[PDB]
């Protein structure tokens, strides 16, 4: 028989980590591998019927994603959805598919509200989540001894789909649960220098361990302002939540990075200001299978969709769709082997949750709630060269930190600064 | 043949002006009238299929309204949607119907954003709109000579579906388009006594003609504070946007109201504070057909839904569904007389827009944009008795103001206060 796979992704806009111009060859490679392995759905054929989740302007829309999903459901009767990876498009489509009793795979939709599996039954997330980043910092605080207070700033920009609002919402909500610490939750406009001055005035009263979600330019500007304000590294620690490594040119390899450099005269004084800054990115998989998959993905993305892949850390999202789709196909194969159909949403989904799988991105594990366990990296600056390099790797499954071969965190005083000064704030 | 009307309304919750417990008898009376007249749809049969637009908690929601609409569309293939009335349920369902090319009738959904007929094609609003209130105040200002400045407060309450936010949004937008005056629109928390003191401090600098959208209790508690602060009626005038006449015992009939009285000991001091307050409600139709319709609607509602229908000015929403639907039943008849079909949404809709109809609520007119022309009423205090009464009626179609039974506005100084003082603010 056949197994339709409805796809609701941006088909023309090629500026998203999940856009069809980069996820298309991932699914194509996955389906090419399914058809060469007798152990996966013996004799069946897997098809894709693809709709678009973007409006007339060409951007994510919660208005057109459900329309496309309903059209696809009415016409083709899919067995699964590679639902939207976009926070605003994913919610209505996930509610529709939960009402229809159809599984929904996605390597996007990292928002916290999507993880309420009473309203979003049968949906799986094979890619990074935002709440899983609250486990990482919780593991930092236990290791570094901070157990009192923290502050969390998130920038605002008119264009983006409130990326940092959701990022820090998830981080904050999970950090409250894991730790009984006092956290503060602030926002600033990313273009108003008045807001930056106000923020530099404010912080000395609210915390000594600050997590900032902003663009690389805004974080460099904040560091330069803080250095002038006197906010040195013997007191503060600034953590830049740059998940896709945009300030590190992707952060895809061992090359030395120096994100404090712009060649604008003040980059001599920007190296000084970054002595109290560390960067929290996703983890770049090291296995050779990932490199081979990237090598043969970059070629399909050119021959098929006439689009050139950028060679960064956003490729993990195209690879996670491949891994998740293969995991789903294996679950469906087991379900059929136990005498079922490809329409048993509940039986199929409970064979995906709470198990480990071997993909190109490593040996991953979908947790008991359906969300994938995410691994992170912490970058710090070398005292001698001045270049940034990875110093800590966090394994989501076992929930522990590993120091890279011959590296350790660079603290100005040799040890982390306390999160509570001599006489508080 | 058969004509199927799809209904997406609260079927169990009885606390809405459009809830099925009070709109069901209206539609049943309409369909009884259709079946007794050879003029309308000769020989056809009209029948309704019901879906609920409320979630588990029992409140109308934007999550369960489109789900019910999609289920109804896929199962019964309706010719028209007697769509939702909530501002939040009516948007996704309106977009779905616009995408399907199916007309959507509603006497609710007054929000301004629902009147953009490029995104909401084929939808008709046979009931009051919020922007149509901005036509009223403009026609009021021209009559009283105010042409400089205005201020608009709206209350915020956790429970309501941001009723006053949308009311003031529509009013403010339409007043901005139709006048050159400078308008400023604030917000205040309704159950936070600090905000009231803050507002009484603020107002004397930002306006002298104020429109307040709040609950009757909030308006009275704020008028007492205004009297205490010295904001008397020789300078300020306060307009209470109480559209359904909640503060006037429903605002229907000829009896005299006393909205300043609770027997709490401040009645003597509350009658004095209301000398600078006037109330803007909907207009209660004065024709005998409306009274007969109410008489045979209450009995039917009690007999057929075990719900007792207290009289008031919220009964115009049940009666508009009765009118609009009938208007539609006429339009779809004329189409058939020209060789069309019941599924000619575009030709059916343009035969409803920009024409007048004779219903139980008067001789109504649907404007060229599809929204009905609403008539308003202005209530003012009698200087002698101290009881409130209707003193102005506003005809939406022709946009004139009519004094009622030789009545006149009670201005504490004899003429309207200036909207800009001797030396401004
Ligand atoms: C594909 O989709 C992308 C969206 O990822 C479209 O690109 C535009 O991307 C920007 C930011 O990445 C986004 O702001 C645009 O939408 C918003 O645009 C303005 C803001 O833009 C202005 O300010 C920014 C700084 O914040 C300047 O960099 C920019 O030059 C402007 O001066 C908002 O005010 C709007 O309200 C809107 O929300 C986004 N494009 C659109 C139409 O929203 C890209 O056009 C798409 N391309 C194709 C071919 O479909
Ligand atoms: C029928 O529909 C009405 C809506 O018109 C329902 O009333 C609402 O019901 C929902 C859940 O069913 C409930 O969440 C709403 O409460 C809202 O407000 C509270 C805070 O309100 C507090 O103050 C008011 C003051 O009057 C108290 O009455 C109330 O008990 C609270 O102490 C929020 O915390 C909630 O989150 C929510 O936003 C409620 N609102 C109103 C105005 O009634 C009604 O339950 C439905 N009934 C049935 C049988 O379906
Ligand atoms: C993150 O942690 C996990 C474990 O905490 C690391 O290793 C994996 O651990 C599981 C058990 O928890 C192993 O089963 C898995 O290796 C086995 O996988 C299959 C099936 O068991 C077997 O055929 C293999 O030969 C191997 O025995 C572990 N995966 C490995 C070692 O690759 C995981 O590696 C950590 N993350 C990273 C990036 O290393
Ligand atoms: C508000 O004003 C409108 C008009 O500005 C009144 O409604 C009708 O107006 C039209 C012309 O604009 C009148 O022709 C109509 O009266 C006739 O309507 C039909 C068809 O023309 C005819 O068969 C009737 O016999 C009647 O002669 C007006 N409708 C009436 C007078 O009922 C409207 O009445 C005004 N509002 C109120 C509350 O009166
Ligand atoms: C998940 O699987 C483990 C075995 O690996 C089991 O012990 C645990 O109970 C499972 N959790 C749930 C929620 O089923
Ligand atoms: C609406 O009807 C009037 C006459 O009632 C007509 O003059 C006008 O052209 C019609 N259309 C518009 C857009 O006004
Ligand atoms: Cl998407
Ligand atoms: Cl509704």
């Amino acid at each position: 028989g056949n197994l339709t796979v409805a796809v609701v992704l941006p088909l023309a806009n090629t500026s998203y980590p999940w856009s069809w111009a980069r996820v298309g060859p991932a699914v194509e490679l996955a389906l090419a591998q399914v058809k060469a392995r007798p152990d996966l759905l013996p004799g069946w054929t897997v098809r894709t019927v693809l709709g678009s989740s973007e409006n007339a302007l060409g951007v994510c829309s919660d208005t057109a994603a459900p329309l496309a999903a309903v059209d696809l459901k009415w016409e083709h009767n899919p067995a699964v959805f590679l639902g939207p990876g976009c926070v605003y498009a994913a919610a209505p489509v996930g509610r529709f598919t939960a009402h229809w009793r159809v599984p929904l795979l996605t390597a996007g939709a990292p928002a916290l509200g999507f993880g309420v599996k009473d309203e979003y039954a049968l949906t799986t997330r094979a890619g990074p989540s935002y709440a899983k980043l609250g486990d990482f910092v919780a593991a930092l605080h236990r290791r570094l001894g901070w157990e009192r207070q923290a502050l969390m700033l998130y920038a605002y920009r008119p264009g983006d789909e409130e990326h940092c609002f959701f990022l820090v919402e998830g981080l904050f909500m999970r950090v409250r649960d894991r730790l009984n610490i006092t956290v503060d939750h602030l926002e600033f406009a990313e273009d108003d220098l008045s807001h930056y001055t106000r923020l530099l005035r404010t912080m000395p009263r609210k915390g000594r361990v600050i997590y900032i979600c902003s663009s690389p330019d805004a974080f460099r500007t904040l560091m330069l302002l803080a250095l002038e304000a006197g906010l040195c590294g013997e007191d503060y620690v600034f953590f830049h939540l740059d998940i896709f490594g945009q300030s590190l040119q992707g952060g895809q390899g061992p090359a030395p990075r120096r994100p404090w450099e712009r060649g604008d005269g003040q980059d001599v004084s920007a190296r000084q200001a970054f002595q109290a800054a560390k960067i929290i990115t996703y983890k770049d998989p090291d296995n050779p299978e990932y490199l081979e998959f990237l090598k043969q993905l970059k070629h399909l993305a050119y021959e098929q969709f006439n689009f050139t892949m950028e060679d960064g850390l956003v490729n993990t999202i195209p690879a996670s769709f491949h891994d998740g789709l293969l995991l789903y196909i294996q679950a469906v194969t087991e379900t059929l082997a136990h005498g079922g159909t490809v329409t048993d949403g509940e039986n199929i989904t409970q064979r995906m949750w709470n198990r480990s799988f071997q993909g190109v991105t490593g040996y991953l594990k979908i947790d008991s709630s359906g969300d994938r366990e995410t691994d992170f990296s912490l970058w710090d600056m070398d005292p001698e060269n001045g270049a940034f390099r990875v110093v800590l790797n966090y394994n989501g499954t076992s929930q522990e930190l590993v120091a890279v071969s011959g590296r350790k965190l660079n603290w100005p005083l040799g040890y982390p600064p306390p999160d509570i000064p001599k006489c508080g704030f």
